[PDB]
């Protein structure tokens, strides 16, 4: 039959306003406030959480304060380890009420929520992120969400921790935090290497021209929303790759300039015309490397026929010093996926390249280079074919 | 009097949470997940539909899944008609509840929503679109949602449908559903015609250059969202317009190159210069054709003043064999409007034209080109007169 | 303890479905629905508002119809000054319930709500933009939206009025209240002043080339949301400066052209190439004057080693008579923060400049130049410092 849930008759459960809440969130699940490690009530037994709010698939979950400490957590048993210090929902357990409306003294033991420690595979096997509570087929009872990596040493000691940033939902994102923008950077230069194809390092360490003769490696600003993807985990990799955590349509700005562009000089010989070098820059996913996602995590299947390589600037050098240009294109991204930017030209600078043969700020060189990387669409669904592929 | 409605002494109504659900729903309504039809169980007396969840202006409507089939319509009497298979609330209507809380038998008979076929003039009169419960100047008590278009043949016969996708919230737009990217498309290589303007066909077809003579229509990769617009229903129109279903400020983003541009070649005569031609990408709109939109609907009049046409990018070729542009803009769209994008140049080749004498990719051709079109605000209110002319 | 708020057991308090609503609306305050003032129901004594719909930190606060007058306010003893009307929040006051359900008689005096006049240091102290209810650190239990200006005259006139209308969500931002467009234009035309460094007029006003000897102030379409942005209150900076009303990541497109473009002529000398003039577009920020937000309000200090200028297009001339550019960049903005764009170049014009010795049409010039401004990212929590130098 046709039910009403919101209807004059009909009544509202907590599974419902739980639904209602992940909907307000865009389905994000995440610390809203406070909950980080209190490393002053910490010991080799017990480890403190601070006061805070969360919100679980739309279930809201608080941790009081009180007098310190807002929260204790038994770590014992728990030795030579790296865990990962978790909120659980377990809608199998019995939440025990006691006392009374009408007196004072209405108060509840919810059973349904913990503090634990869990490895690695058991969390990601009960993820938010990949299985759900509300879920169409294959509904669960039992769902978490981590805080913190957690390395115990040897019995006696105080246990070393890292946030797991992902799912704090601290700031930038506040009123979007399932989209928004997934990394920026400002304003950099960065030497064109002698090469036919070259990544362009977007993590925040450009080769920045610095004499006639010289570049060197510097840092710039560069920022990442934990969320949506992170700097690669191997070093090989890690100054141009980002890892995509979150499945979706994701807008890339690009903008900047070809600083000492190459041409050929017109002379007698070829009618004295400016003979162009072309060069493009292209935007680039690769999936071959399975597990580069946060905790090694599955990564998400691209849909049959997917790109991997889209020109975002193709053209010729047009006989000038500098020369400008941006872009902004949508493009399909998976979970575990690599994303980078590539620069292509000849190798032959007497014939087809954009560079030349000089070094530091007599070379070719990208002048106030930056990017925006933002989530603007999701593949659930039908999207999934019809706007995964490109 | 000032009332407060989520105050301590407050009594939150049904009318109150559809309130804030549609809020939480950016104000638009839709199938969340199911209610697709299923023909295994649709004979030529009943029309069967699956399990599923749907929110009709806040209100939050369910068809449960028992045992199939989920749901049945009844089809006796309609015959050798087209008609609107819609999710329809009738407040006039009383839902009767049984059985009670503390037995567990509380049990409601929603007579508020029904299943029902309604021609195309009944369902715009009512349609959620134009029309709402919650209308500050036209209240209404019945509004409905359509979700499939059911062509019935003669008595005895199973029906035709097709699923009307823009009141389906499937992917794509999840957390942003009223707004987000309303088409896209992968770059593409397309010949300009030897015309002084042109449209740029941004509907899923190009005329590709493919030798050195000749260009062929190819497909080429692109994605609409239906809610937000759709591909000309006029074939003279469909491989370029777009009709915009919905008014709101969007942005539209174009990048590509100009390949194989023309130019005055550099001689004595000219002091051995580059003679540039002048060439325009606008974007355009047109609103001159009513009943364009999705159930030949009556368009949204724009303001008095409003834009028609709008350069992107106005430029000389510069004597190279391509040239890359890049263009993001803010526009005013409407309701029933005809969006489309145009190049325009010279028609002398030997003076004033950006296109040369060539065919196939020895001519004048677009390479690379792409774009996005994405709602990015709404036309409501003051914004209409202050926002809606350009 | 670990506390649900949503779960089975738990009691739904007024606090937990304001701050659900506040979640709903982005964290933003204000008018959903009518609430203006009504002029022909206001006298000497009283100020009549017409009904309406208000959120104010996720509660709801209505004006009821009945019969005009839908509300009055009491305006005796004030005279000779300039006032806010504000609807204001007061927790520390009690709700009293008359009546009872069952008889259909239940009815609330909603003490914890009022309509009131207060000067402007008393609205800055608990104003909902820079407190709140809901506040970890300094929880408030009185807050307020100020709704108009309102200047009283001497004892038996009726007011003079100015709406707040960065306090009412009219139009343009429904689904996304606290982000989207700041600012926008149409295309226009800017004479380039022959001077190095010089602000690009993005507040309506430019100087449009008319003749081969003239250009003429002339207005072009602008749209501000007055939620995030303001024309600048000073003459002297109000042609080209937005002052900021609210701190984020915000995005700025900017594209156009430079027409009549000056370069070095190819002459023998130069063996017959084209001397290009280098230039570049800024955007800038300026936050040294304190106070230029609305009601005068105190500026929100950015972090240590902030950016002041940023680089969206840099390159040379070309040797063509228009060369068009596009840029897009993500720029940390904050409240009170003076934002402008800046064209530069070299004073030379028969050297480095990029500008020629013409004037009007026949002079150097910006044409069909337009920008999009839009809030994209809040800079809570950890995106200050991470996020809010760049
Ligand atoms: C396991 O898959 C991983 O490898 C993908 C491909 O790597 C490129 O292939 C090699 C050689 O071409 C042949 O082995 C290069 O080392 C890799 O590309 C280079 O990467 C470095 C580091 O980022 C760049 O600085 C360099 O510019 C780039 N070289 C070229 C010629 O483009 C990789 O793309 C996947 O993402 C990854 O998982
Ligand atoms: C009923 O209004 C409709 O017509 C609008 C105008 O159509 C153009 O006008 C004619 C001729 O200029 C004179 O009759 C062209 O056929 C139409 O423009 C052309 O459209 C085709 C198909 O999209 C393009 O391939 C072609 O490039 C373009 N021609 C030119 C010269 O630009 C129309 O714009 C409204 O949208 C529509 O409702
Ligand atoms: C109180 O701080 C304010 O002043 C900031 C700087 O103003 C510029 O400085 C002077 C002179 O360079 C030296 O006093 C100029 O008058 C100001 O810049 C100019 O502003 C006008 C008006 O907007 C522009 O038309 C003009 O192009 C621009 N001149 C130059 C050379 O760029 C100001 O930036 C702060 O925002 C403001 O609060």
């Amino acid at each position: 039959v046709l039910k009403g849930i919101n209807f004059d008759r009909s009544i509202v459960t907590p599974e419902n306003e739980a639904s209602i809440l992940d909907l307000a969130m865009q389905n994000r699940s995440g610390v809203l406030d406070g909950m980080t490690i209190d490393i002053l009530n910490t010991t080799s037994n017990q480890l403190a959480l601070f006061h805070g709010t969360a919100v679980l698939q739309g279930y809201g979950i608080e941790i009081t304060r009180a007098a310190a400490p807002d929260v204790l957590v038994d770590t014992t048993g728990q030795s030579n380890e790296t865990m990962l210090l978790c909120l659980t929902i377990d809608l199998n357990q019995v939440n025990v009420p006691s006392g009374t409306v009408g007196t004072n003294t209405y108060a509840v033991d919810y059973k349904q929520i913990r503090l634990e420690f869990l490895d690695v595979p058991t969390l990601l096997k009960q993820y938010w992120r990949d299985h759900s509570l509300h879920d169409l087929i294959d509904p669960r009872r039992v769902i978490s969400m981590p805080l913190y990596w957690i390395t115990f040493g040897q019995t006696g000691t105080t246990p070393k921790y890292e946030q797991i940033k992902s799912n704090y939902i601290d700031g930038g994102n506040s009123g979007n935090p399932a989209y928004g923008i997934a990394a920026r950077c400002e304003n950099f230069n960065h030497f064109i290497n002698k090469v036919a194809v070259q990544s362009i390092p977007i993590n925040g360490v450009a080769n920045r021209p610095v004499s006639s003769t010289a570049s060197q490696l510097t840092n710039y600003k560069v920022w990442r929303n934990p969320y949506l993807c992170s700097q690669d985990p191997r070093d090989k990799f890690a100054p141009d790759n980002l890892v995509i955590e979150e499945d979706g349509i994701y807008r890339i700005d690009i903008s900047g300039s070809i600083n000492i562009a190459n041409y050929t000089f017109p002379a007698s010989g070829n009618s004295w015309r400016v003979g162009g070098r072309y060069f493009q820059i292209v935007c680039a996913r690769n999936s071959s490397a399975n597990n580069l996602a946060e905790f090694g995590a599955e990564q998400h299947l691209p849909p049959s026929g997917v790109w991997t390589r889209r020109v975002l600037v193709g053209e010729y050098t047009a006989g000038m010093t500098e020369q400008a240009f941006s872009s902004v294109a949508t493009i399909s991204l998976f979970k575990g996926d690599n994303f980078f930017l590539q620069f292509e030209t000849g190798t032959n600078t007497s014939r087809d390249s954009a560079y030349n043969n000089g070094y530091g700020t007599s070379g070719t060189h990208l002048r106030n280079f930056s990017y925006t990387l933002e989530r603007v669409g999701d593949l659930n669904g039908t999207a999934y074919y019809d706007n995964g592929t490109f």
